[PDB]
DNA sequence: CACTTGGATTGCGGGAAACGAGTTAAGTCGGCTCG
DNA sequence: CGAGCCGACTTAACTCGTTTCCCGCAATCCAAGTG
């Protein structure tokens, strides 16, 4: 239904590719930043505003009218109209809330939205933006310049600069919690970029890599990366995700599947600490490599302040830390046949609090439906985008001033907002009739106002003849005369007629 | 070596007009289900007449009479064509996520009143309740003769089970490890492996042979050929099944316990024949429906080689297991869809939805056009919606486009009665909030907002506060 | 023994839609006038 | 040498009371995701 010009979008892709003992810490430093917010916020507009606005739009604008001219000639097959370079920031809102919008009210594909079919009618798109306009531009919707990148066959640039956007606001609006979380998270949309290979853990994924770090609490996304490199960047996973946290003390919980004794060394010269699982064939003390364990039996070892540990499971479970002590406690968990519950290391029972509660953006994902089935790879993404940065001011909000919403809410709210066009810009001749006025078309309900007519005679309640019946040779009288121009004009119609056409 | 062919018959058993989608439907689901779900739900709601605390301000009760319930589905329906996520949430009068046409179909508490009747069984006159199942007995009794006397399939059939999710109260919370649905009743049916037409049915209720047998008792004497999965068979079940002339192919003599890879030993015994393969774990074939082979195929996956050579048992068997899917995987997420408390409206519903697909998979047989369940179930909600003095809606939030500033579009047109009159007038929304009761009869004909001419309807348009 | 959330499920009530009784505001048309 | 103002007559918008339901919130109790 789209066609590609650069031989990058939707191209070189195909289908079908989816020491026995062990201390705390005790150098637990708390000496970091508040967990607070850098802006003002009354109200859901205030907070939306910090990460989506009008440059935003701008931006979106200027590369859509840009997009359509250069490839201009395969729209040979027409439109409607065509005002294509005429988008301008309040259309392009409209544009995007409609999408949103879409997600509270879900049908099947883009075109039933704006049907007159009855059974199934949603009117108020059809009351905000035509259907062939919403699809002209649904074509020119494009996201970079198009000309300035010649030397390879990339394919990352082409939404690069749509990230490049959001990242500093994340970064500059609020600080989080002591305890981060790493994930791996993003939309089951059929996109076109494989490099699954190069995994370490997953959440089904679309396109490219992409690299997430959340405060545990509360969801907020604190980086965001994108396509590290295929698999060249994904060891020494954390060096540029936690790049502007550094010296802060946070404590972090993390599941990739490279992470190695060694690499804990590294996280400590940035002054972090960590907790997560190590795989086997990793700089594990070969005494610890060949053990027995009876079920619910653990063991520890040490070397300085990293413990390695493994409690006897189903599967062996190992846990390597360098926050916690070797101490065994209960946990919230029964046993089928115990109601005396079972005992596990407080690091074990720690590490699973931290890694719940946790990238509450991604859970929102299935809300954008309609992006799933037929949409060229660059819109699903920076789709992803969007939403991530309205789940972030969604945290704010509800952190900054506590009531109680969900994040269902405030996308709905939002979608109205954005959708409202709420900003302003004395003798025997009772009367000698006139010409009809320069003034006549100027389109104005401010100043085209209807009032009575009143009379100079011993009645005042005094009725004259329609100029626009004049014209057709009808006699019909009014009382009402055109406050702006002196005209007498019947209510309804005739008024409406006599400031609208060109002729009556 | 199958030597007797196929006794069977293919197709429609009886004279469906398939020429359209209203003939395809009415086979299945029409007029007398509708009279069942009536009559028990008069009787329900008054003989539970009190106790309901019913408020001063909502309408009173009138019995249901057929077409409310015509409606009641159709509409149900049509929420899975337009979803949204609270069942009050279609009577909304917010101008942004508006679907009108459930307002303009019965209002929210007339919905709810019959909700709440509708009701199958008669509990109060029949108390003999031995049986858990009892209070759905009847709907489940209405549909399954249906599906064996409408059509028939050919011969290749598969058995499985089918699927009902629900987290709550219910008969049992048994989960089996080879199944999808972690909770919910589990039903045992026969489907027709191309088609997904379900043939025949039983529930998982109350608390191996007696079941197989059973579920396929309309189908012996008739050279079946009948696939199953890990846990229907046995190699005494076999030698059971084929005296009622039927076969059986399917999966579940120490000596298989030797290990080969590639191409694999056999024991063959009394026309059974017992193949093990072996991929990633030995891999059972009973079956005596074909002769043993070992020959490639093309598979779906990447494979090392072009084809790749297997029993040929397995080549057979994984091309008939599709039946079971098809036949209602698309029953479990499509509407008639609730987290109610009552599980007897969830098997109801689940019912529904087979007598649903039964009619398309008849439909598409006569046909040779391919169109899909969804176009199916959206049209069959129509024609029940169409008919074989409402009360317009108050204002409740000022819409969004009333500033937009279109001379074009914002004009004065009379108001016109729904009533017995034509010309009733409505209370001023510029002057009613500030609570002047003034009335009038002219309405701007985009926004359908009530407003007097000129002094009223200059400040609606033009001012951002009235 | 759950954690968390929000959709069913339960009602209560501010307000106005509808109909008919009974007084007002704007229209039809004439036959005379000033352009 | 062209088309209207005062007056006497008809319809069409407005109060007011009164019964009858509209959907919008607001309060409890579990069923979905996965310790
Ligand atoms: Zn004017
Ligand atoms: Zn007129
Ligand atoms: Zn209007
Ligand atoms: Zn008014």
């Amino acid at each position: 239904d789209e066609f590609c010009a650069d031989k990058l979008s939707n191209y070189s892709c195909d289908s079908d590719l989816e020491h026995v003992d062990n201390p705390p810490v005790l150098e637990d430093f708390l000496g970091h930043q508040g967990l607070n917010t850098d802006a003002v916020i009354n109200n859901i507009e205030d907070a939306v505003k910090l990460f989506i606005g009008d440059d935003f739009f701008e931006f979106l604008v200027e590369e859509s009218n840009r997009y359509y001219n250069q490839n201009r000639n395969n729209f040979k097959l027409s439109k409607k109209s065509l005002k294509w370079k005429d988008i301008t920031p309040q259309e392009m809102k409209k544009f995007l809330g409609l999408i949103v919008l879409m997600g509270q009210v879900r049908k099947d594909r883009r075109d039933d939205y704006w049907t007159t079919e009855p059974w199934t009618e949603t009117p108020y798109f059809g009351k905000t933006m035509t259907r062939d306009r919403f699809r002209q531009i649904w074509k020119a919707w494009h996201f970079n310049n198009n000309a300035d990148i010649v030397n390879e066959s990339d394919r990352l640039c082409k939404v690069r600069p749509v990230l490049d956007y959001f990242v500093p606001k994340f970064i500059n609006i609020y600080k989080p919690h002591q305890q981060l979380s790493l994930d791996e998270g993003i939309v089951p949309w059929r996109g076109r970029l494989f490099f699954r290979v190069y995994n370490a853990g997953k959440i089904v994924k679309y396109g490219i890599l992409v690299r997430l770090l959340c405060e545990s609490d509360t969801g907020y996304i604190c980086n965001m990366e994108i396509y590290c490199g295929e698999g060249k960047r994904l060891l020494e996973t954390i060096q540029t995700v936690v790049s502007p946290y550094t010296d802060s003390w946070y404590h972090i919980y993390m599941d990739n599947y490279y992470n190695s004794v060694a690499n804990c060394e590294a996280l400590m010269k940035n002054k972090f600490r960590i907790c997560g699982t190590i795989r086997k064939n990793r700089g594990i003390p070969k005494d610890f490599q060949t053990i027995s364990l009876k079920k619910g039996e653990t063991k520890f070892i040490r070397k300085n302040d990293i413990l390695l540990q493994v409690w006897q499971s189903k599967k062996p479970v190992y846990l390597i830390s360098s926050i916690h002590s070797a101490e065994m406690e209960e946990s919230q968990n029964i046993d089928r046949t115990s109601k005396k519950k079972i005992v596990k290391p407080n690091a074990l029972i720690d590490y699973n609090k931290h890694m719940k509660g946790v990238d509450r953006a991604d859970q929102y994902l299935s809300y954008y439906s309609i992006l799933r089935r037929t949409v060229k790879w660059t819109k699903r993404l920076a789709m992803y985008m969007i939403n991530c940065a309205l789940f972030n001011s969604y945290a704010v909000y509800k952190s900054v001033r506590q009531r109680k919403m969900g994040f269902k809410m405030f996308l709905k709210q939002t979608a109205i907002h954005w959708l409202t066009d709420d900003i302003p810009e004395s003798g025997m001749r009772a009367k000698p009739p006139t010409s009809d006025p320069p003034c006549r078309l100027s389109m104005d309900m401010r100043k085209h106002t209807l009032q009575a007519i009143v009379g100079s005679g011993k009645k005042k309640n005094i009725l004259r003849r329609c100029r626009v019946c004049s014209v057709h040779k009808l006699r019909s009288e009014t009382r009402y005369m055109c406050k702006f121009c002196n005209i007498p004009l019947h209510k309804g119609a005739c008024f409406e007629k006599y400031h609208t056409l060109k002729n009556y």
